[PDB]
């Protein structure tokens, strides 16, 4: 059965420049992590990349912001994640997360693994997208 | 005392159609959780039903949302939730969330449970209102 | 080598009046927490204190609030948090949390704390600040 697990977690820091979907693909990969979520996010961006609510293309921008909350599960295959950053008047924008985030000045992530459990991305009759499937580990 | 705890995690994921605050409480009431926390959630809303800060009226409102955050506590009889969306323009949208808010093509959660707490609400004389105590499970 | 460890977590409520900033490093230094983080919050505000990104100066507002986010590394001398608050109308602000944020009814946190590593912030030559640094517990 599926849902239940202990947790391992990790901590890391992403640098300047970085670009935040290929480092945390490749911290899955460099873990092997097959059931993980962002349990805790802080940091800064200089680019941004979003594709907001129903929309097919992604919107590009470029400035100084605050990241405020990065959410979602990934995993050696898939991901699904959202963001909402904060700019120099305190206002935020939000939407599905796409490659082309670009680290400011610093990236503080805590992931959580589940070792008992697996997620992939299965098609769901009902809505028509690949989404989360949960099984055991073993 | 209390405060101090390991966690055990579930992972699970909502369908089309289906509301939230029904399933939250129905997760709740099968696995008998009785201190709980939204540990990480990302998905989509078709409703969404928002009370904001200080008011007493429940704001209803239907289009396409993307879950940014959801976060708070949970328990056999009991909840705490502020939800966080935006829209199809990156704009976003936040209260206290209230029964309504339907899934639109998904809803992942990560939800954490104390094993060695127990939340309660019990009436603040400070605030007014019930608020959470913490104590020992056993 | 850092990044993995198991997590140990703590429930707590704050009350009417008290400021955010002095009662976590207040937990902190009671249960002496090396690598911690904002696992989970909800709750509402009277004052908020703010650093917009790329500012160098604290925006302080008063009115009600209600608390989206509150995400964040914490330990003895240091800590990295990002606020994000709600209004009556339901628009939001976010940024860099600083001193002075007042809760106005409660705040619910759930904090995590990594026993296997040890947070510091040590100066980074890349982004010419303090920055995250996870070394081993032990
Ligand atoms: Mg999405
Ligand atoms: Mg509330
Ligand atoms: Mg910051």
């Amino acid at each position: 059965h599926h849902n239940a697990s202990t947790a391992r977690f990790y901590a890391l820091r992403l640098l300047p420049g970085q670009e935040v979907f290929s480092q945390l693909h490749a911290f899955v990969q460099q873990n092997q992590l097959r059931a993980a979520w962002i349990a805790g996010c802080t940091g800064s961006l200089t680019d941004v990349a979003l594709r907001y609510a129903g929309q097919e293309a992604t919107t590009s921008l470029t400035g100084t912001f605050e990241v405020i909350s990065l959410n979602g599960t990934l995993e050696l295959t898939g991901e699904h994640l959202h963001l909402a950053v904060s700019d120099p008047y305190g206002v935020m924008l939000g939407g599905h997360m796409m490659p082309g985030c670009t680290v400011r000045t610093t990236l503080e992530l805590v992931i959580g693994e589940l070792p008992a459990l697996t997620f992939s991305r299965q098609p769901c009759a009902i809505s028509g997208y690949d989404e989360l499937h949960i099984s055991s580990r073993l």
